[PDB]
């Protein structure tokens, strides 16, 4: 491990358990979802997604993918329903995307992978910061939307359009004003399970929620992920694609259906 964690050959998905040893965990992150064993559940409610107080901030490179931050210091946009019990507040979003349209996505469905996999991240607020929530089994929700490539999602343009803006690790730039419904599918029918975060620390605080329905994004769209760096400015490039974690073992766990 180079800095430190990373995709690449040397520093990625393979050689994270040496750092993070919970990667070998018994409710890891992503996994594939086999259409023809997850249940149906009638006790599962409906999903309820109240985004329309959401405060968008700042989008950021980190270096290994770009986040979109939003105003978490009060219940703007939250998650709750579905599986969940209490309320979930959204702090970010982010993507995963692959070097060709027939990978990118962490999740598979009977062992299918998208282009790209939105996952947009929230923390349970009966314990008071991201921090804490993380430390717990039902520390997080976040909701996962597969995308395909087709038509052009104008939802996602504005994000595309400032990506020429924090190329590099480390650059961020004003984002205020972003509407993440406008990411959404139409339809809110979900799988769900325990799991985990997909980056180091890896750590077994999620509950999943991924949607059956893709967005569809342009080709164009998607050629502007690729065209980001995971390098700082002034270091070699190195372009920004294939930031997924493969399918983990499913281990004890049953996935859910919200839908018949
Ligand atoms: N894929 S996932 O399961 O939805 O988990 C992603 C990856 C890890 N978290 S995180 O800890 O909230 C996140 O991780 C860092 C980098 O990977 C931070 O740069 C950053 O501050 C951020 O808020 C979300
Ligand atoms: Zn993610």
């Amino acid at each position: 491990m180079s800095h430190h964690w990373g995709y690449g050959k040397h520093n990625g998905p393979e050689h994270w358990h040496k750092d993070f040893p919970i990667a070998k965990g018994e409710r890891q992150s992503p996994v594939d979802i086999d259409t023809h064993t997850a249940k149906y559940d009638p006790s599962l409610k409906p999903l309820s997604v109240s985004y329309d107080q959401a405060t968008s901030l700042r989008i950021l490179n980190n270096g290994h993918a770009f986040n979109v931050e939003f105003d978490d210091s009060q219940d703007k946009a939250v998650l709750k329903g579905g599986p969940l019990d209490g309320t979930y507040r959204l702090i970010q979003f982010h993507f995963h995307w692959g070097s060709l349209d027939g990978q990118g996505s962490e999740h598979t469905v009977d062992k299918k992978k998208y282009a790209a996999e939105l996952h947009l991240v929230h923390w349970n607020t009966k314990y008071g910061d991201f921090g804490k929530a993380v430390q717990q089994p039902d520390g997080l929700a976040v909701l996962g939307i597969f995308l395909k490539v087709g038509s052009a999602k104008p939802g996602l343009q504005k994000v595309v359009d400032v990506l020429d803006s924090i190329k590099t690790k480390g650059k961020s730039a004003d984002f205020t004003n972003f509407d993440p419904r406008g990411l959404l599918p139409e339809s809110l029918d979900y799988w769900t399970y325990p799991g985990s975060l997909t980056t180091p620390p890896l750590l077994e605080c999620v509950t999943w929620i991924v949607l059956k329905e893709p967005i569809s994004v342009s080709s164009e769209q998607v050629l502007k992920f690729r065209k980001l760096n995971f390098n700082g400015e002034g270091e070699p490039e190195e372009l920004m694609v294939d930031n997924w974690r493969p399918a983990q073992p499913l281990k004890n766990r049953q996935i859910k259906a919200s839908f018949k």
